């Protein structure tokens, strides 16, 4: 499933992340354009020996189960590949929590320097709420 602009923006609020745990609507949308290019099928293996699964570029090493990454906490405890299906309905479970970790959104390489401080009100513009 390959998404459009206003095709990825509503279902975020449908799952409850609006201003979630102090994280608002302005901090989300920019990142997947820079981790998956609005794609759900972008699998890439980081030299850390782990791969980045899903549209969030998740490493099998810390949170999921891919079977080729030993010493992985597999903390989410689900198929490291279910994190790939068009139905994201379950993926963010690990999204809403990995933040409770306390070291922030700083779990991703791009938004941090590629998306932070950036005009975000603009990603939520041109669409309907």
């Amino acid at each position: 499933k390959v998404f459009g602009r206003c095709e990825l923006a509503a279902a975020m609020k449908r799952h409850g992340l609006d201003n979630y745990r102090g994280y608002s609507l302005g901090n989300w949308v920019c990142a997947a354009k820079f981790e998956s290019n609005f794609n759900t099928q972008a699998t890439n293996r980081n030299t850390d020996g782990s791969t980045d699964y899903g549209i969030l570029q998740i490493n099998s090493r810390w949170w999921c189960n891919d079977g080729r990454t030993p010493g992985s906490r597999n903390l989410c405890n689900i198929p490291c590949s279910a994190l790939l299906s068009s139905d994201i309905t379950a993926s963010v479970n690990c999204a809403k929590k990995i933040v409770s970790d306390g070291n922030g959104m700083n779990a991703w390489v791009a938004w941090r320097n590629r998306c932070k401080g950036t005009d975000v009100q603009a990603w939520i513009r041109g669409c309907r709420l």
